[PDB]
């Protein structure tokens, strides 16, 4: 309810200055050595070593991942009431024309050109952060199947996650638009059917032992988020999708989405997390890879930690889907 | 080992049963509603029954198909048939095959819009409600039907029913997936459906009732699911079985589930549901299958299709084995 910052819908005209600010901090963060874990690639990086995909932890890593993005471009934009917009694909199931615009378009020259000169860039750093790592922070690669950070690179080449300039992206200015499954998967009827669900696992995605491990899909994570992914191509298909700048505009509206669930549940008087036994499972879990403003690593390592948006201390302008 | 097989619908050996299946079709059109195996009473056993978001998704299909099979089998007189299956992997795009004659469901054959469907429906579908049993009502009440005309109501204001030259959406000159489809029935898509290792994860979610929604499996939420709305009219939503290329879908479904339970016998892993989770999934009431006498068949649980078993069908192997 009352919040310090504003997500707004990015077609608000008063969102129109906030990705300006976005602008100059990917502008920024481009230019940052990749030493700094605020560099833009280092930022994709924290995705492609901890994201949950097709499990209970989705939309709570998203969340924490986005708000501790958000307090990054708000102070390296020097914009002290920056909030990500969000993309409201039911209303706008299209690349936004404004993501075609300087720094938010991933071919832009700013951004590294080629998989070779990102290695080049990159591989140093990512050593170096490796051999830094805590022992729980290894048992997370280990899950994940990283034993050297050149399993890490060997995902990366072989996926492939990077993208040369010119593809960097599928879609395109002059045809942004999504195919007629993405437009089904965003439309207003899988959104309602999104939110439906009473239980926090049917909406959220299953039940897994670890946050690397894949289970069934909820709707939320199945329909809208993977079609839009894949949709636009390029780094958004695979797990260097944060170097997009739309990645964040999508977790936005993602986002959004949950903090809808959730009010809706509260109305209805029923649970907004797993219940019984599954809560401490699902809170306790470690989230040990997010990097605060400072480009420290944060102390809030757990995702029960981000369960509430709390001191990320954001509201949204309400988008499709509000009246559930 | 099996006396009937399902082939690809691309082998040259199953263009015979491609011309039984139309036989078939054509029969199904002409009988009256009051015949259960009416082509129409047919589509609405999966518009009353159907499981879809849970793990009764695989298992319920597999006995409505095999069902199916023996009605068309029957009324075709080709006693070796058996449904091929449409391999989407390898053909990303509605078979030419399934433009010609009655697999065609724009075809002038089919009722052309919902008034006639329903003149022609609505009493035999009345009959069949009154003549429904105790546990029959109590399934029809956990899909949220109190009434024949709450089925009704969804079948018009969804809508399920679609009229002459809407039939589906792709046609025989752009019969193509979009982008999102392809990459849906693609070998990546179908390996990483094929991967897990236990049946909830493969075949979508728990749930206490067949008519409720849970968390999905890749092979539903993906090839299932997008290839169903990709095709569009009757292949979007619960009278899907209108269209005859429903059941080369499911043939290729069914194929896909075969080749994940031998995977799994492979790694010596389980087959089904495991300890307190398998009477659950397989004592779950289906109660509205025909035989191919138009009677109402015994087998009437879950854990009764859990197997090929009689319906005694083997594969061409397809993408993914
Ligand atoms: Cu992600
Ligand atoms: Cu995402
Ligand atoms: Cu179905
Ligand atoms: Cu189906």
């Amino acid at each position: 309810q009352s919040a310090k910052y504003h997500r707004l819908n990015l077609q608000n005209p008063a969102a129109a200055p906030f990705l300006e600010s976005y602008k100059k901090a990917i502008t920024v963060m481009l230019q940052l050595p990749p030493s700094d874990a605020r560099n833009w690639y280092r930022n994709a990086f924290i995705h492609t070593l901890d994201c949950p995909h097709g499990n209970w932890w989705f939309v709570v890593w998203h969340r924490g991942y986005t708000g501790w993005f958000e307090r990054t471009v708000r102070e390296l934009s020097g914009d002290p009431n920056f909030a990500f917009p969000y993309w409201d694909w039911t209303a706008l199931p299209q690349v936004p024309d404004s993501f075609f615009n300087g720094v938010l378009d991933p071919n832009n020259p700013a951004f590294i050109a080629s998989y070779n000169e990102f290695y080049s860039q990159l591989s140093n750093p990512m050593s170096a952060l490796w051999n830094s790592f805590s022992t729980a922070q290894l048992q997370q690669m280990r899950n994940r199947g990283f034993q050297s950070v050149n399993d890490v690179w060997q995902a990366v080449r072989d996926s492939p996650m990077f993208f040369p300039r010119g593809r960097a992206r599928t879609l395109t200015r002059q045809n942004p638009g999504f195919d007629a499954t993405t437009r089904r998967a965003v439309s207003i009827g899988t959104i309602r059917n999104a939110l439906a669900p009473t239980d926090f696992i049917t909406f959220g995605s299953g039940k897994t032992a670890n946050h690397s491990e894949s289970a069934t899909q909820g709707i939320l994570e199945s329909q809208p988020h993977n079609n839009v992914h894949n949709n636009i191509g390029g780094f958004m298909q695979d797990l260097l999708s944060p170097t997009d700048p739309v990645f964040f505009a999508h977790h936005s509206n993602i986002d959004r989405l949950w903090d809808v669930w959730t009010r809706k549940q509260q109305r209805l008087g029923l649970p907004t997390l797993p219940t019984g036994a599954n809560l401490p499972l699902w809170a306790n879990e470690p989230f040990l890879f997010f990097i605060g403003p400072d480009g420290k690593p944060v102390a809030k390592n757990k995702a029960g930690d981000y369960a509430t948006i709390g001191d990320f201390d954001y509201n949204y302008e309400p988008g499709s889907g509000e009246a559930v």
